[PDB]
């Protein structure tokens, strides 16, 4: 027997290494039911690659529970929380502002920022890679995309961190989050009244239906999006490579391999460990007949280590075929900043490899956040030289 599954209330040691946990449940059964009341609604956890793909592509499974606070206003038009209707119009909106075209031209600036961060990082005995590089890099890149002042990166990040307090994937948390939400709102509303902001504002100045609240809420999502994902990718990437010195060393000596490495590092330990859905109709999955209204949880980290799809899943193999891992999702809700995130991943990782020769040497001090959805270290100390 195994205890009832749930992503909340995980032992700190399992948070550090969840994969063996996924494996035992996955070997037991592809889908696991974790009952409610009665009063319900019941939840179903999907551990298999194929079933996760089924979950993510089924139109009958939507994002919000559809019955069988400057924070509330900031979070209310975040694209990651909208279903197809509201969702379709908004996604189409900012989609091409994150095109390979814009990202490609942004890469040189991303590298410049990564380099600058390292320069400072190099000036301390035992640096924190999270607070000193992984966390500030996404903030700084998106800030340059929004035309925000570079020097605000530290303040903005502090608030992004505060905002996380109220996350449903975590545990007076709302106080800090509301404080932050109000701080962001006041901040961005002042910005609207004077470059992605320009375009979003300009859209309203020339007839495009956009509320100042919508532009503001949008800015807060984009500003905090990479901080809760890319940051975690980079920090865990350092942990993975230190644990796999053969790959770390090959990467140092084969720069052109960075892209494939990032794809495999993403498969191996993805930043977002799960995405939730709600059944709008009865569904069958695994051996389960899932009633309309049940909550369905797609375990991306579990899917990415599914031996049925990835042979020897625990081996870090940069030679696997690309475009299979589901770390950026799959379907209509496929990560919007996937292109931008991938560029920050490759550029930031290369910066670290070329910037910290002893990255793979010595011991490290790591502490993970009590979060099994946005998964990663809250701090990663490194013994340098
Ligand atoms: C490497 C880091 C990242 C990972 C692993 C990641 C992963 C994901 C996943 C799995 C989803 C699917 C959610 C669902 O099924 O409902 C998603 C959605 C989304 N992501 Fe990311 N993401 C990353 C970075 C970013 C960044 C940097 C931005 C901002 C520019 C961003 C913006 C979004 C948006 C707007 C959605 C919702 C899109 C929709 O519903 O159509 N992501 N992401």
């Amino acid at each position: 027997t195994l205890p009832r599954f749930d992503l909340m209330g995980w032992d700190k040691k399992d948070i550090a290494d969840p994969y063996p946990v996924y494996r035992r449940y996955r070997e037991a059964a592809p889908v696991h039911r974790t009952a409610s009341g009665p009063g319900k609604p019941d939840t179903y956890y999907v551990f298999t690659y194929d079933d996760v793909v089924r979950v993510l592509s089924n139109r009958r499974l939507g994002r919000n529970a559809r019955v069988a606070r400057a924070l509330r206003t900031v979070v209310e038009n975040w694209l990651v929380f909208l279903d197809p209707p509201h969702h379709t119009e908004l996604r189409s909106l900012l989609t091409t502002e994150f095109s390979p075209s814009i990202v490609t031209g942004l890469r040189p600036r991303i590298a410049e920022l990564a380099s600058a961060l390292l320069d400072r990082l190099r000036a301390q005995r035992r640096p924190d890679l999270v607070e000193g590089f992984a966390a500030p890099l996404p903030i700084l890149v998106i800030s340059a995309l929004l035309g925000i002042p570079e020097e605000d990166h530290t303040w903005l990040r502090a608030n992004a961190v505060a905002l996380q307090e109220a996350s449903t994937t975590r545990a007076r948390g709302y106080a800090r989050a509301e404080a932050a939400s109000q701080e962001f709102t006041r901040y961005f509303r002042r910005e609207v009244d004077r470059d992605l902001l320009t375009l979003l504002v300009r859209a309203r100045d020339t007839g495009s239906p956009l509320s100042v609240d919508g532009i503001v809420g949008t800015c807060v999502h984009l500003l905090t999006a990479g901080h809760e994902t890319t940051t975690n990718f980079l920090a865990k990437a350092v942990l993975t490579l230190r644990a796999h010195r053969d790959v770390l060393d090959e990467l140092r000596t084969t720069p052109e391999s960075t892209p494939a490495a990032v794809e495999e590092l993403m498969r191996y330990d993805p930043p977002v460990q799960a995405v939730t859905r709600w059944a709008y109709e009865d569904i069958r999955l695994g051996d389960h007949d899932i009633p309309r209204g049940s909550r369905v949880v797609a375990l991306l980290g579990s899917a990415n280590r599914d031996p049925a799809r990835f042979p020897d899943p625990d081996v870090l193999d940069v030679h696997r075929a690309a475009e299979r891992q589901v770390g950026f999702g799959l379907g209509i809700h496929y990560c919007l900043g996937a292109t931008l995130a991938r560029a920050e991943a490759e550029i930031g990782l290369r910066a670290l490899l070329d910037g910290i020769p002893a990255l793979g040497r010595g011991a490290h001090e790591v502490e993970y956040a009590d979060d099994m959805v946005f998964h990663g270290p809250t701090r990663l100390l490194l013994d340098l030289p």
